[PDB]
């Protein structure tokens, strides 16, 4: 660490005037200030982003822990892989520590900012705000203040901040949450830090981008492809195709998935914590939802075959495990994944590494994260049990302050629209199970799209594609996910004399082409009763690969 | 003051330097090799001009201010803007305006060299400044199968040379990407603030393309971004049927530009302007094409009624006369409008303010632009005859260097008939902008906007913004219709379509009360059908 000793991760230190401060919803937090906390977060994160690459607490090196360029960090040596855990049962706990590292570094930068910039009259007030501040979360599953959206702040290129010592003065500055920008293309950073198999030109980017990388544009456009936040919002609101037709109400699949994740009882830790697969009702897991959000924020398709005026594709850092951590929204996404873990823990309190598969991983060192063990007086790595109680890291969430009311809060935040629309149809539920190998395309990402009915051989991509039901993203031993299917099955039955649909799937690569030799096991399952009134699911149809037009075949 | 507009001064090592296609130029600058001196000079000079204070009349803000809001004086001429629209001096007023911008940039390049280039490098850098001319954006040329905004306009940052530190290139914010002020434009010091209008330009710090949408936090409008992919989609507007499987497409903008340049027999009055002062074949004019390009680059619709997951609307500075000049692409669009004028002049050499309609306007003073009169040794305003030969301002275009090959170059670049004629009042909505959309067949009452709307054929944009037009004056445009009539007949038992139109406002609603004269003509063109307004759903009616 800095000054030649391990960097001890503690969370923000405990102050008795500041009992368990909460991580707030970033839109609520911004809206109440649209101002010292906003100023401190902006100015501290700007400093951290501008730190040199040799500084291990620079934004670049902190993001670098996750994936590329796969260097050492804090004395811990660095298919090339990073420190991050994916497709294993420590996925939530490794990321709980990682988010806390980021929050702690930001807090320390806030204190430094105050020491260097704030006059005597205001130091105590500004220090007080730094001590109350916690990293906000992005509630990707909550309607923004009728639709799911990226945070307001992430969509603003500039942000107004206070000028300490100049009352009433504010300055507009580049917003460090909008993008992370380096001084040169990341493929040409000083060794060993160059970002350089990847199937997207991330070596040619200077800044992070959402949907900005498309084939057939000048390579200098890729240096900074922009933040297509409207396109990301569209993706985040994915739902079955039939719901864009007149006379049908829509429900965002991400909100239905999240409501199911939090409300479904009976999962063990191994089922909840990960996509890893060594009863399909239990395949709705945290990591699978997290994987889809990565795709929907960044985009993963660089190209599409054929000629298309409207170009709905485009790729960006958040879809790509090696470089997703560079996008500032990464940390806000993982702050909410940590919040979801804390909520699920609260309503499943005995289910902690409690199954035979996850028990084996409970004691894994969560490298490269150090802490001082007070019992053995040694610097050690974090382990999952150290962070079972997130409050040991001196933060909390409003929703986990009161267990007795958490089930009503879950329903109010995530369940209203699902229940409103589901209530219009009979008392049955349908789900799709999906099982795949994350290595099926040699480690390259891919998207599994499911359809009920005939597939358009030139349009098999998203909610605009005929008969689309939903998607599963391989964000770079098998892997499982689950999709809601209740509403899409109802629509199909109405057009097909009551017949249960055969799920048809297409595996799409980053060129927009269908991969014919990626195995996916898809099935449709039914139970009597609605899921939120809970069941006994039974398989009712087996999946089949769909064919596409010859020009659209990999 | 007065600021004498001359064009870049002549230097015998630089005979009549050309204004290059900005994409070709950008590729030469960055691909030929590392010596990107003209690109560095343009970037650095325009940055300096954009950062000049408001009381400097050669600041970017004040130069853009000549066109429209905030409607102040310039160069001692008291400050409707100075810009000429819907009159026959539209091309010549803008010829002078573009030359002013080019000249100010060149002078700033010379200052940059004085400030930053070492003595032993100054000759090399000055040689590049003296060869540079303002590039044009060829909005009608396929980009190096589709029409596109310039490469450089779509780049947030640009690498430049640092003089005296060889091989050292630095990445800087690109002043062609946007114009960004330090505060919201509605809060600038008197008299310069931009400040009822339907688009929240007072709440913008930066220019935007499609960035302003209703139902987002107002702080998003401070900088709505550059949705250049959405602008490119608009620029490639064509009939809806061409997106069906089996059909090839042809961008309407390229067809319109080809027709503008190759149709013979127009007088200056017909070519130069949308103005119609009381033959439909001759209504394809320079200003109408220019008007649609403004809409396609910027966006004009702030909202849309109803429920839509895919949000294709969004508004931006280039759609709006009062603020369009703030977007740096404005100048590159106008550079190409100047180029199209020069091409048309070359192939129509005796047609210059000499029909009975346009002759009237020939001697208008092109306020606020000054020049020195050698005859009287007095400062005077520019007049159109002063810029009939654009080479007198010491620039040229590659395409007008060899008249003998011009017909073939026009064909290489941009190449029964049916056409649609459109005649409208710019003040049909009191001066507010609107878009006239034309359909062959049934109109979808909730989707009557663009090429994704069923049966869409083409659009006419009113680039304007209770007032009335000049008495006796209206505006005209023309659209190609051959391919669209062929599809319609094929699908509809050979019926010649009745054009159906909708007049759309900035809220995405149909203005039922507006009447436009739309007609279909067929080849020597005969009128074969008259247009009729189409109804839309109740929730989408203004
Ligand atoms: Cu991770
Ligand atoms: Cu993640
Ligand atoms: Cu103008
Ligand atoms: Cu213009």
């Amino acid at each position: 660490g800095p000054g030649g000793s391990p960097y001890l991760i503690t969370g923000i230190p405990k102050d008795p005037k500041h009992p368990l401060p909460i991580r707030k919803d970033i839109d609520d937090w911004y809206l109440e200030q649209t101002r010292i906390q906003l100023t401190l977060f902006v100015e501290a994160l700007t400093v951290i982003q501008n730190r040199p690459l040799n500084d291990q607490l620079s934004y670049f090196r902190l993001a670098g822990i996750h994936g590329a360029p796969w260097t050492e960090w804090d004395g811990v040596p660095g298919n090339p892989t990073g420190f991050a855990v994916h497709n294993n049962y420590t996925f939530p706990t490794w990321h709980r520590v990682y988010v806390t590292l980021y929050e702690q570094v930001i807090y320390e930068a806030m204190l430094d900012f105050i020491k260097q910039n704030v006059p005597q009259n205001g130091k105590a007030d500004w220090e007080n705000e730094a001590k109350q501040w916690r990293l906000p979360y992005w509630d990707f599953a909550r309607f923004a203040r009728d639709e799911l959206r990226l945070p307001i702040l992430v969509t603003m290129p500039m942000v107004k901040v206070l000028v300490p010592g100049q009352p009433g003065k504010q300055l507009s500055k580049p917003n460090p949450l909008y993008r992370f920008q380096m001084q040169t293309l990341m493929g040409t950073l000083e060794r060993p830090y160059a970002i350089t198999s990847f199937d997207l030109p991330f070596d040619k980017c200077q800044s992070t981008t959402k949907y900005g990388l498309l084939e057939n544009y000048n390579a200098d456009v890729w240096a900074d492809g922009g933040q297509n936040w409207l396109r990301a919002n569209l993706a985040l609101n994915e739902h079955p195709w039939y719901q864009n037709l007149d006379g049908w109400d829509s429900v965002p699949t991400l909100q239905d998935m999240t409501f199911r994740l939090l409300t479904t009882g009976g999962l063990n830790w191994g089922e909840f914590s990960s996509t890893r697969y060594d009863a399909p009702k239990n395949w709705m897991n945290l990591e699978a939802i997290h994987n889809n959000v990565h795709n929907w924020v960044g985009g993963f398709m660089f190209s599409r075959p054929g000629r298309h005026d409207l170009k709905l594709w485009g790729a960006g850092h958040m879809s790509s495990v090696p470089v997703a951590a560079y996008d500032p929204i990464f940390w806000l996404h993982h702050c909410n994944i940590d919040r979801l873990t804390a909520i699920w823990q609260t309503v499943n309190s005995g289910s902690w590494f409690n199954d035979d598969k996850s028990k084996v991983s409970k004691d894994d060192d969560l490298r490269p994260f150090h802490r001082f063990c007070e019992k053995t007086r040694k610097v050690v790595f974090f382990r999952s049990d150290d962070v079972k109680d997130w409050r040991s890291l001196n933060y909390d969430y409003a929703i986990t302050k009161d267990a007795s009311r958490i089930r009503k809060e879950i329903s109010d935040l995530y369940g209203q629209r699902t229940k409103e629309v589901y209530k219009d149809f009979g008392e049955e539920d349908y789900i799709l199970s999906i099982r795949y190998s994350r290595y099926a395309l040699g480690g390259k990402p891919f998207q599994i799209n499911i359809f009920f009915g005939d597939v358009d051989g030139k349009d098999f991509y998203d909610a605009r594609s005929q008969n689309f039901v939903g998607s599963v993203f391989n964000y770079s031993v098998l892997s499982v996910s689950q999709l809601p299917a209740r509403l899409a099955v109802h629509y199909y039955k109405k057009q097909n004399k009551g017949e249960v649909p055969t799920p048809r799937y297409v595996v799409v690569n980053s060129q927009g082409k269908a991969e014919a030799e990626v195995k996916v096991e898809v099935a449709l399952h039914k139970t009597e009763g609605t899921f939120y009134d809970a069941d006994d699911y039974r398989r009712v149809a087996d999946g089949k690969r769909a064919e596409v037009d010859d020009a659209y075949r990999a």
